[PDB]
């Protein structure tokens, strides 16, 4: 069970993945929450110096990357024991926010996930869709308007390329509403 | 102008480099000195990381991408306002440690690396030669049967392009050596 958490800053990514986390919990299950950049001891590091310091569009592609890396590496074991893996945030960020909101090109940056990741896709994704305005009303140097426009757009480009794997959530209800869409779709599995 | 040497710990680049530079500063040209893993303030922020912490080899791969991509930008510049670039390691560099060091493919470093360097190819880069355990009597990224997949990584590398890299025999004299870079 691999599920990850994507979506613009403020449309409620670390508190769904939290209440799922208890939920699965509550139920029984082996669940492993991380979050991206960071996750590992290095990774961490990794985070630190993208979000404190600013870099051009493609090593700051390539600390995201260096950090999925690291990430990956450690939880491909845990999904082979039974674990439940959830993730604030993966490969669809960097395509949403490198591959469009910088413009590198959403097929660059895919490939570029394919060899970060060796293929760890997820089984389920949830992308919490909200426009930015409200976003960042109830919301880093990733948080300007424009530039959270074109990752909207790019997310919703995203759900229409794998509609098998997304799930797409309108980050517009309360948190409780939401809630009780995650868990109604985890029911499937 | 944009230089390059490359060869594993110890071959001697930073002498030569430097050797090239207190030349050129002698003949009015104005160079400028770089460095990778580093030559920018994130970069050596990267570096710091490279040496202390043990990471994957793609990881370490991305790593020295991400610190190429923030000084080549660097690098574009001063080959703007007409200076000379001397640069202790490039691409060559994550070819023979990350392709063949680490085994992840020629091609596939090289194609990070034009993306990574937006096509940037140094004009003369100067490959120093020496066995393993000469170079080390002379880091993670130091153990023997690694570097000798480096020095071999290195050499075929040097054979598909023969028109830029300059071999040398780092066995020789510091003189010796430089005489031989010195005529390009
Ligand atoms: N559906 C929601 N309705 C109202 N406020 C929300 C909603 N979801 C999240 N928030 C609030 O927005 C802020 C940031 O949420 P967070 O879960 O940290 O978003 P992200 O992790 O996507 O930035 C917090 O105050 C959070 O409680
Ligand atoms: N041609 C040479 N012959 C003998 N020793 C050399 C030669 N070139 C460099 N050295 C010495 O090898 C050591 C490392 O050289 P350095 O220039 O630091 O190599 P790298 O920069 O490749 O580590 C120093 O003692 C340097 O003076
Ligand atoms: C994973 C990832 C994150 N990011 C950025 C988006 C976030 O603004 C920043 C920090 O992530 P996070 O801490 O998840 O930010 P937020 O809680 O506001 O959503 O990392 C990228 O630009 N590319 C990526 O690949
Ligand atoms: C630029 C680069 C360096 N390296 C390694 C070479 C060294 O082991 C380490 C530090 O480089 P450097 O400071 O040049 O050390 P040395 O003088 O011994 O050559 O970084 C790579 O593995 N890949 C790279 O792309
Ligand atoms: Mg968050």
């Amino acid at each position: 069970m691999f599920i990850t958490f994507e979506g613009i800053d403020g449309s409620g990514k670390s508190t769904q993945i939290q209440l799922l986390a208890q939920y699965l919990e509550k139920r029984g299950k082996k669940v492993i929450l991380k979050r991206e950049p960071g996750g590992t001891e290095t990774g961490e590091k990794i985070r630190k110096i993208l979000l404190e310091e600013e870099v051009t569009p493609k090593a700051e592609l390539f600390l995201f990357l260096a950090s999925r890396n690291l990430l990956v590496t450690e939880i491909k074991q845990y999904l082979s024991e039974g674990y439940a893996v959830l993730l604030d945030r993966y490969t669809d960020s960097s395509v949403a926010y490198q591959g469009f909101g910088r413009n590198l090109g959403k097929e660059i940056v895919e490939e570029l996930n394919d060899f970060a990741t060796d293929g760890l896709i997820p089984d389920l994704t949830f992308y919490i869709d909200v426009d930015v305005e409200t976003a960042l009303k109830r919301k880093n140097r990733f948080e300007k308007r424009e530039f959270l426009e074109r990752v909207r757009e790019g997310y919703l480009v995203l759900a229409r390329e794998h509609p098998e794997r997304i799930v797409v959530l309108d980050g517009k209800r309360s948190i409780e509403e939401i809630h009780r869409d995650v868990v109604r779709e985890v029911k499937r599995r």
